[PDB]
């Protein structure tokens, strides 16, 4: 495809976070930088820190421009302080362009970086109203797509136990089957409308305000599918009675305990499938994404250890990593709205396949966004 020199420019696969390779300043400083749809900010370490290999160097970049200004960023997972400026970025494997762009130079952190996870800063993706200080601060994308021709879309490709990140396009190997289309609700987290569940073919039988309370978002930058705490309890308690054939303690329901295999053994048969239904493009009009264990079930670095990563929120559902590596996502911003396809590279077995199918007819799914 014409796209073929950003495919597999991502690496993170069995690890902690999928990450990009980006160049910034002058000469080149290239980093590792974790692809984040779930925050606004472009942001990399710019001081040694125990677990980072690399860092940016400021002094020695001849076109950095420092805007004198402060900048804290909070996350689920840790936070950073930095300080603000500009200067050249490029992506080796992306777009063959190079923007001058907002850039977060972290000084301080507080369990933000990962050990062992390689990379050393973060690409927020999602809109400017999350971004901090304030919306004023201009995304990377933003930047990308209004100083260049690159069309105003990306699409993801996380392949799990590193991928694909196609800018400005789509690249069909990476995907079987139909693209199906989710209208983006509102545009600051890449946020969509979940409006039915069923474990294994069975719907949780929940009124679709539940699955939405606060609000659903699509974010690369969280493992686990995260859930309201009604719906976690809920569907731990569906996925249960489906597995009833083996028993498995409450700490692995909680992700508190592990469960190991020896090698190769892993039952994958007796764990049912996850279906998310999502609002589609024409009225009373859905479809379905469908994940197996091996996407909700992850690994732990002759024993294959793995553990349950289905969690609960009180910030409402995430689609994370455990739904993102079973499907090519489509981050079609110029038309607003996110597209799904089985992933050419998503993890299943000789029985059973992620899915994604459609159309479905759903009533009544305006209703089930939060206000
Ligand atoms: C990168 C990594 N993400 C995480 O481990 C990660 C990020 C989260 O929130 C967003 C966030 O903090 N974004 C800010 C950027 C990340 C900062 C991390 N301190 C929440 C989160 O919590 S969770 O519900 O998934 C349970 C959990 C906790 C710790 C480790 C694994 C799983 C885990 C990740 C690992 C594997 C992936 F496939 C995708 C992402």
């Amino acid at each position: 495809g014409s796209f073929v020199e950003m495919v597999d420019n991502l690496r993170g696969k069995s690890g902690q976070g999928y990450y990009v390779e980006m160049t910034v300043g002058s000469p080149p400083q290239t980093l590792n930088i974790l692809v984040d749809t779930g925050s606004s900010n472009f942001a990399v370490g710019a001081a040694p820190h125990p677990f980072l290999h690399r860092y940016y160097q400021r002094q020695l970049s001849s076109t950095y421009r420092d805007l004198r200004k402060g900048v804290y960023v909070p996350y689920t997972q840790g936070a950073w302080a930095g300080e603000l400026g500009t200067d050249l970025v490029s992506i080796p494997h992306g777009p063959n362009v190079t923007v001058r762009a907002n850039i977060a130079a972290i000084t301080e952190s507080d369990k933000f970086f990962i050990n062992g996870s390689n990379w050393e800063g973060i690409l927020g993706l999602a809109y400017a109203e999350i971004a901090r200080p304030d919306d004023s601060l201009e995304p990377f994308f933003d930047s990308l797509v209004k100083q260049t021709h690159v069309p105003n879309l990306f699409s993801l490709q996380l392949c799990g136990a590193g991928g694909s990140m196609i800018i400005g396009g789509i690249d069909h190997s990476l995907y079987t089957g139909s693209l199906w289309y989710t209208p983006i609700r509102r545009e600051w987290y890449y946020e969509v409308i979940i409006v039915r569940v069923e474990i294994n073919g069975q719907d949780l039988k929940m009124d679709c305000k539940e699955y939405n309370y606060d609000k659903s978002i699509v974010d690369s930058g969280t493992t686990n599918l995260r859930l309201p705490k009604k719906v976690f309890e809920a569907a731990v308690k569906s996925i249960k009675a489906a597995s009833s054939t083996e028993k498995f303690p409450d700490g692995f329901w909680l992700g508190e305990q592990l469960v190991c295999w020896q090698a190769g053994t892993t039952p994958w048969n007796i764990f049912p499938v996850i279906s998310l239904y999502l609002m589609g493009e024409v009225t009373n009009q859905s479809f379905r994404i469908t994940i197996l264990p091996q996407q909700y079930l992850r690994p732990v670095e002759q024993d294959d250890c793995y553990k349950f990563a289905i969690s609960q929120s009180s910030t409402g559902t995430v689609m994370g990593a455990v739904i993102m590596e079973g499907f090519y996502v489509v981050f079609d911003r110029a038309r607003k709205r996110i597209g799904f396809a089985v992933s050419a590279c998503h993890v299943h077995d000789e029985f059973r396949t992620a899915a994604v199918e459609g159309p479905f007819v759903t009533l009544d799914m305006e209703d089930c966004g939060y206000n």
